[PDB]
């Protein structure tokens, strides 16, 4: 807006716009820095409030280091800045308001301050008269320092002329209080103002270092030490390469405040790019775009994708839906059609017998109701099943009750109608005992 | 040089060789700001050109912005004024001129150019006199602003004891005229200061996706094969790993203006670095490296290279 | 003598003083005057009132000199001491202050003689 | 612990101990005037904690 830095050399006459157009050049010049490498305008560094003074409504503020986006730096530790005390008895709108810092603009022909002179546009300079310290030693004097005219507004009013930053948000509470919010977050230069996101970021680094030993556990029950020919061991290296990455990297930033978000939401980003190669039905459409003008629902969402992404199974696995019938021929449903590469069944029940005469007693151990069109086994058996009885099992079968089992031979015409089907059924009538089954199919 | 600091004692009286001083401090510091994000000295915010007046042979700037080297930053909208226009009658046959930005060295002997009467040393510092005053009520007396001394120097601009930086590059067209060639571009502090970039790095993206999703096609359709064993089908997860890792690291850059390219480098290396190793027979030294003090022939290639791989 | 929400001991015999109401009629009504007691919120930086650099936060310290002595002795000398900024503004003027806490009712009889009610009760710590 | 407490006067002079007996003093008064909270005896009034570092087998406190 027209800049003009001056020179120096000989008989000068001094004149203030020298001086004052300097020091608007050398923070347009430290600001043009900072743009190189971020492309985020200013943001909030801290915005503390007070609680007790909330019951009885009145809204006080004690530090407020907000930094507007046309370079100016406030700061209320170093130059005396705070907005007189914000009414709350003018609203009894008791849904929610918002309160925002502000700060006016307009100095192309003067914004200035005059006490004695009243006008319908605002001013954003005030100065006052105090005694600073000479530092070479000597006496102090008394001279005039510059204040500038910060207010507190809500945002449901008009706002034209100012130049806002929201700072906080209050609700309505039970008993007919004013409370805050935990769950806004405004624009932040730094993570260290509003800690319920540093609260939800650590969080989410110790329930990414609890999965990381648990599969390292996996890894020491089978000691691959060599090639496992399948694929739960590149599951496996999979998962640790996409861990142990992202852990020496996420430490570092959330050890120290003052980062700017840009430097964490990269690596969330691309974490959250590497654990989707198969999980979800989402593409990377549900990794979300960066929105530092408000950021509603950038770090939310992101958190919330990242652990429902963080249990991730590893698939070569087997079958267990349990049978739920009312009548003692119990049953289930849902049999994919993918299983007849290598359908193999070994499914399972849990008696009381105190012997291997629960041979005799699954007295139906031969051509149990498999297709959709069975109704009892005690009058429609197949023609072609053989129960195998089995107690000497062989492996990889989680969760094992031996004395326990039996496999189920079929025909290749029934199987098929089956695995079409679906559905199929149990054959002891007298299973409602203490007979809990289970149902089962592994790859072969 | 030799930058001094000045004390401001009681009783110290005034001098204007003190402001001046002081002046180029902050400048200084901006420097030893700057230096923990570069390697190598610096380029063009933006720069456009008026090409109506070329069948009259001349050439004007309109609106330029080019931070130099020594931490000088030269605004046309708010602090300096437009270089003076440029006489090609000179050089009406040839075929290339390379025209390069340039202001004067400085020395710690002379100063200001004094109405041009000693004009055997180039000088810069040019003064004028506006009148501008008005931030607390009145505008009228006279202060005496700075402005720089910029020319255009074409083609023995090689003849310097000036600092250069070059801007447009003129060809011979069919019809003996010169026009503005969409090429390379020399250096950049953004992205947005080369509408050939910006034209080209959508069309990177946008083929980008599109592949990854021809990808998600093939394996999301099919529940074996989401976890199966096939040479291929590892191979495509891991290519599924290599897209989906970098994918929207790319896509929060590109939906951007200024922001220094050395930045966008070290996203791409990353991708060209990982899909090398996937279907080739060829030398890791494809990957270009990084010359900034160049006009940059490392960023053409290395597309031309990403756009071979993802087909 | 009163207290205050955040805990802070008000006497008016030991650390005292209190300028009077100057008008009442600028409110044309008997029923809406109360008068209330009010001591100015806490500045987290600045502190007390030694000029006039009137804010748009008041301050609540200020400072006196009086004569003070208790010790083994009979001298008696003059030490700087802390007194309490209070004023008497009214219930329906502004909140920047502190008020929360009415202490009378004014009303009139109809011969234009302002005189308090009995209905009236502040908030008790004794009876 | 005797618990003393000084004496100013004009010619009394500035120790360390001059002030922490003065400050313990005031501690002191606040149990005697307690005629319920010495009936039951010191209290608790606010202790929260964390359960995410509890699976690395850690523990640590918020507010106490």
């Amino acid at each position: 807006m027209k800049i003009y830095r001056p020179l120096w050399e000989d008989g000068a006459f001094l004149m203030p716009q020298q001086f004052q157009q300097q020091a608007a050049w050398d923070v347009h010049l430290a600001d043009s820095v900072a743009r190189m490498g971020l492309a985020h305008p200013w943001g909030v560094v801290a915005a503390e409030f007070d609680d007790s003074l909330l019951p009885l409504s009145r809204l006080n503020a004690t530090r407020l280091i907000v930094r507007f986006p046309d370079g100016t730096l406030i700061d209320t530790e170093r130059a005396d800045n705070l907005p007189p005390v914000c009414d709350l008895s003018t609203v009894s709108d008791r849904s929610l308001v918002d309160i925002v810092l502000a700060l006016p603009l307009l100095n192309a022909n003067g914004g200035n301050l005059d006490n004695g002179s009243e006008s319908e546009r605002p001013r954003r300079w005030k100065s006052e008269r105090v005694n600073v310290q000479e530092l070479a030693g000597h006496e102090q004097s008394e001279v005039a320092v510059l204040r500038h005219n910060l207010t507190l507004r809500m945002a449901h009013q008009e706002n034209a002329a100012w130049l806002t930053c929201p700072v906080t948000r209050l609700v309505r509470d039970a008993q007919g209080q004013w409370c805050r919010d935990p769950r806004f977050i405004p624009p932040l230069l730094t993570l260290s103002a509003s800690p319920s996101l540093m609260t939800e970021l650590l969080e989410l680094l110790h329930h990414l270092q609890a999965r990381r030993q648990r599969l390292m556990s996996m890894r020491r029950e089978n000691n691959a030490r060599l090639a496992d020919f399948a694929v739960a061991d590149v599951s496996l290296f999979w998962l640790l390469n996409a861990l142990n990455s992202a852990e020496p990297v996420l430490k570092e930033l959330l050890d120290m405040p003052y980062r700017h978000p840009e430097l964490l939401y990269r690596e969330l980003a691309r974490l959250a790019g590497s654990l989707l190669t198969f999980s979800l039905e989402h593409n990377v459409d549900a990794v979300p775009a960066y929105h530092h003008e408000t950021p509603e629902n950038v770090f939310p969402p992101l958190l919330s994708l990242l652990n429902r992404l963080l249990e991730a199974s590893l698939p070569s696995r087997v079958v267990f839906i349990e049978l739920k019938q009312k009548g003692v021929m119990w049953e289930g449903a849902l049999h994919d059609a993918r299983l007849r590469e290598g359908a193999d069944f070994w499914l399972s029940v849990r008696s009381s017998m105190p012997g291997h005469e629960l041979q005799t007693k699954f007295p139906q151990l031969c051509k149990a109701g498999s297709p959709d069109d069975v109704s009892e086994v005690v009058n429609v058996a197949l023609s072609g099943v053989i129960i195998r009885p089995v107690t000497h099992v062989p492996a990889a079968i989680p969760l094992r009750l031996e004395n326990q089992y039996f496999a189920l031979d079929l025909s290749t015409d029934a199987a098929r109608a089956m695995l079409d089907a679906g559905r199929c059924t149990f054959y002891t009538p007298a299973s409602l005992g203490d007979v809990k089954l289970e149902l089962f199919a592994v790859l072969r």
